[PDB]
């Protein structure tokens, strides 16, 4: 069993010449040479079995990524694990090696309009598919958008994904939330569990704004600063938009804030294409009912040179408990990769 940083990275036989990458959120990641197909791959070691919560995210993500086949969503190439539940302590997930990610790209590289347009197109194409499978990603952000040397973009990290549930979207004011703060839609801070498709489009909007300036658009430092960042650009919500917030704690919170006027997009981004800013406006709408849909964002004039609905596939097979049982589901879920 080859070691990496003194941790067992047991992926040999097929996967040789290891090189360390990171410790991620949880679990270790390395590159390696695949000896069947003749390219280098990425491998992530996961050890979720002692915690119910880490099992559910490992299972969600395996089940989703094995169901999904789409050019703009990362595929699982291989899953390495023990032949028996009893010997299974780790799972190794093999994926195509991606040069970089959009977080890394943005901190060092200026994006031309042609790159922003192409990346936004691919984000939206992958998201069309996810949404068509009745799945919500719920943690879209530049680090979950992998790019290779030819700038093919793939959405990754479905650890916080859910099956969509709009009828049960409502919750109280200040409902704690796991997904990354800067890409959270305003409604999460007010009255939403993040169980509707409009929550991903918000994050896409944030990513677009980020691509236009190499800086996060809404870099909130805490739960409710995130909303004051939003409303400093968008301006105070309209009365009609407040009337959609039934929750009185949430409504009275917004009513307590000083009036802010909308900051025009072309002052924040005087270099941006005007069609880009018009699409950005439709994605970063306060009211999630009025927020543009994935398929409408694809049909926007900004993306006109790529838009082709016959080449923007939808999912054939949309979706609709102790630690011990999830380990057994993980075992069953990964069985197809075993010799046999």
């Amino acid at each position: 069993p080859e070691m990496v940083r003194g941790q067992v990275f047991d992926v040999g036989p097929r996967y040789t010449n290891l090189s360390y990458i990171g410790e991620g959120a949880y679990g270790m990641v390395c590159s390696a040479y695949d000896n069947v197909n003749k390219v280098r791959v990425a491998i992530k070691k996961i050890s979720p079995f002692e915690h119910q919560t880490y099992c559910q995210r490992t299972l969600r993500e395996i089940k989703i990524l094995l169901r999904f086949r789409h050019e703009n969503i990362i595929g699982i190439n291989d899953i390495i694990r023990a032949p028996t539940i009893e010997q299974m302590k780790d799972v190794y997930i093999v994926q195509d090696l991606m040069e970089t990610d959009l977080y890394k790209l943005l901190k060092t590289q200026h994006l031309s309009n042609d790159h922003i347009c192409y990346f936004l197109y691919q984000i939206l194409r992958g998201l069309k598919y996810i949404h068509s499978a009745n799945v919500l990603h719920r943690d879209l952000k530049p680090s979950n958008l992998l790019l290779n040397t030819t700038c093919d973009l793939k959405i990754c990290d479905f650890g916080l994904a859910r099956v969509a549930d709009p009828d049960h979207d409502h919750t109280g004011f200040l409902t704690e939330y796991v997904a990354t703060r800067w890409y959270r839609a305003p409604e999460i801070m007010l009255n939403s569990k993040g169980y509707t498709k409009s929550i991903d489009i918000w994050s896409v909007g944030c990513i677009l704004a980020e691509m236009l300036s190499n800086r996060p658009i809404f870099p909130g430092k805490h739960y409710l600063d995130q909303l004051n960042h939003i409303l400093g650009i968008l301006g105070s919500p309209s009365q009609e938009d407040l009337n959609c917030i039934i929750n009185l704690k949430a409504r009275n919170y917004l009513l307590s804030l000083p009036h802010k006027n909308k900051v025009p997009w072309n002052r924040l981004f005087p270099n941006a294409d005007s069609k880009a800013l018009d699409l950005l406006d439709k994605m970063l709408t306060f009211n999630p009912h009025k927020r543009i849909e994935v398929e409408q964002a694809l049909a926007h004039p900004y993306l006109e040179q790529y838009y082709d609905p016959s080449d923007e596939p939808i999912a054939e097979a949309p979706f609709k408990l102790p630690k011990e049982k999830l380990k057994e589901l993980i075992f069953e879920e990964t069985a197809r990769f075993q010799p046999g």
